């Protein structure tokens, strides 16, 4: 009883918390991965020396949410944000007091 649709979608992620300024000589904080839609191309030119290069897959690799969701709002595409861990509820709690006369 669902409904097919012909429309790609933008999946975005972003990183986990951590104390900033920890040592870092790269670009990268949010990840972006949009759905193909048709004609793929293939993956760019990379190669290292230091270490083996690693086969993309057409994932996208951003450094601010601005960046990322430009990319959907450009085309109107559903962009989706992930989180890297859960959301937790504050402790429900509950206080109570109490009183009573004074007789002589």
């Amino acid at each position: 009883m669902q409904e097919q649709v012909s429309n790609v979608r933008a999946r975005i992620y972003k990183p986990a918390k951590s104390t900033m300024q920890s040592g870092h000589s790269k670009l990268k904080a949010w990840k972006l991965e949009f759905e193909p839609s048709c004609t793929q191309y293939t993956e760019p030119l990379m190669n290292w020396t230091g270490s083996h290069d690693t086969k993309q897959q057409v994932c996208l690799s951003f450094t601010t949410r601005e960046l990322a969701i430009a990319y959907a709002v450009a085309h109107k595409i559903d962009y989706t944000v992930l989180q890297d861990n859960p959301r937790t509820i504050v402790p429900k709690s509950y206080a109570d007091n109490f009183t009573k006369p004074r007789d002589m």
